[PDB]
C-alpha cells in the first residue's frame, strides 16, 4: 500500500504541488516511515514523483545516510527538474542545521567530483548573502563560490557566475576586489567573469 500510494502519486502528478504534498506527508508521519516512502518514490520513473521524493530527502536530511544519498545518488538524476529540487533540498539541509554549522558539508559538496553535487550547493544557496551567516560574512560566500571559477562543467560555471552576480548587487566592492585578482586566461573563467561582473565597475 506504500507501493499503492506511490502509484497514486504517479497518476496525480503526471498532470509547489510536489513540494506541498511532500511537506504535508513529512509533517503527517513519523520519520522512519517517511524515509522508506522517500526511497520508494525516488525509484519512480515519473520525474514529478522523484521531485516529491527529493523534497522529502531535504526534510529528512539530518539523517546523514539521507544526506549522502542526496550527495551521491540523487546527483546522478537524469532529469533537470529533479536536479533543481536537489539544490532546494540541500538548502533545506543547511537551514535545518544552521548555515554556519553546515560549512563543512557545504565545502565537501563544493569539492565533490560529481558536477551535479557541486552545482546543487552553488545554486541551492542562492542568494548566498541572503542566508544567515553569509549575510554577516560575505567573503565566506564569495571565496567559496569563486573557487569554482574554473570548473570543467559549464552547468556548474553558470551557477558560479550567477551566485557571484547575486552578491555583487549588495556587496559590489567585495565582488570587485575578488574579481580584480582574476587572470582571464581561459574560456572557463571568462564565462564566469562575464556573468559575475555585470554590475561592478
Amino acid at each position: 500500500s506504500m507501493k499503492q500510494y506511490v502509484a497514486r502519486l504517479e497518476k496525480d502528478f503526471s498532470l509547489k504541488e510536489e513540494e506541498q504534498r511532500a511537506l504535508t506527508d513529512y509533517k503527517s508521519n513519523d520519520g522512519e516511515y517517511i524515509k522508506k516512502l522517500a526511497f520508494l518514490a525516488y525509484q519512480s520513473d515519473v520525474y514529478q514523483v522523484r521531485m516529491y521524493a527529493v523534497f522529502l530527502f531535504g526534510y529528512l536530511s539530518k539523517d546523514k545516510e539521507i544526506l549522502i544519498f542526496m550527495r551521491d545518488e540523487v546527483s546522478k538524476d537524469n532529469n533537470w527538474r529533479v536536479q533543481e529540487v536537489l539544490a532546494k533540498a540541500f538548502d533545506e539541509f543547511c537551514k535545518k542545521i544552521e548555515y554556519k554549522k553546515a560549512l563543512p558539508i557545504i565545502d565537501e559538496w563544493l569539492k565533490s567530483s560529481n558536477l551535479h553535487t557541486r552545482r546543487a550547493a552553488t545554486e541551492g544557496l542562492r542568494i548566498w548573502t541572503n542566508r544567515p551567516y553569509f549575510k554577516e560574512n560575505p567573503n565566506e560566500a564569495i571565496r567559496r563560490i569563486a573557487d569554482l571559477k574554473e570548473d570543467v562543467s559549464e552547468y556548474v560555471r553558470k551557477s558560479v557566475g550567477n551566485a557571484l552576480r547575486d552578491i555583487s548587487k549588495k556587496f559590489p566592492d567585495l565582488v570587485k576586489i575578488e574579481l580584480k585578482n582574476w587572470k582571464l586566461e581561459s574560456k572557463e573563467i571568462n564565462q564566469v567573469y562575464k556573468l559575475a561582473s555585470k554590475f561592478i565597475d
